[PDB]
């Protein structure tokens, strides 16, 4: 059973307290034993070696997270789907990065559709003018 | 025990569907490989059950798409870091829908953000200021 916790820059530190906090009160409350309490820094999309570690190793069977989209903003449903076909399985302990990732999605797809070069102020502008309504 | 694999966000870009096809059997005829093609259409993240089926089954032991983007616009990596373990891999035939991906993401978040309520309207002003 691994423990896993994200968290997007080196400034939410104090949330993957909150995030390794809820999940030994998961562990303790089934009186599990705890191979690995993992906490990750890094992109909610960019490379994350401690969680490609987790998933490319069979044994960990059970990988326990607080929220869905601390694995992933997007493609959990996917991940559980080939894991699943291995017997392994992902589980959410309870059902904010977010701002941060629309810039860092935004910053990629800016770059790929008009060069890298102010590719992140094109984003920046962009997660500005989705605010007003 | 290889699977080939086509995805399309709209059914509007059913042509681009027939470029995906075509390549991905050249791939496989090129290596006078046995196919067990599945066409999807569905969002680069949204539900595509083809895929999980795919993903789920575990003779599928290789699975060939045109672009990376075409399994996934994110995690691919994980993805095969996942796959990799069960001794399963993603072939990838060659090195846009992107604008409406990026529509896609922008509603999501702006709905989780300020609320669903006009969600889409804020995405494509935002669509619109990332482009000058």
């Amino acid at each position: 059973v691994v423990l896993y916790a994200r968290v997007s820059s080196h400034d939410r530190r104090s949330d993957l307290d909150r995030q390794v906090a809820r999940l030994t009160a998961w562990a303790t409350e089934r009186d599990l034993g705890v191979g690995q309490v993992v906490c990750e820094v890094g992109s909610g999309l960019g490379k994350r070696p401690k969680l490609r570690r987790i998933l490319s190793d069979p044994d960990a069977r059970v990988i326990v997270v607080e929220h869905r989209d601390r694995l992933a903003r997007f493609g959990v449903e996917h991940l559980e789907a080939a894991l699943s076909a291995q017997g392994r399985r992902i589980v959410v302990a309870d059902p904010d990065d977010l701002v941060c990732d629309m810039i860092e999605v935004l910053t990629g797809m800016c770059a790929r559709l008009y060069g890298r070069r102010g590719a992140r102020n094109r984003a920046m502008r962009a997660v500005t003018e989705a605010k007003r309504e």
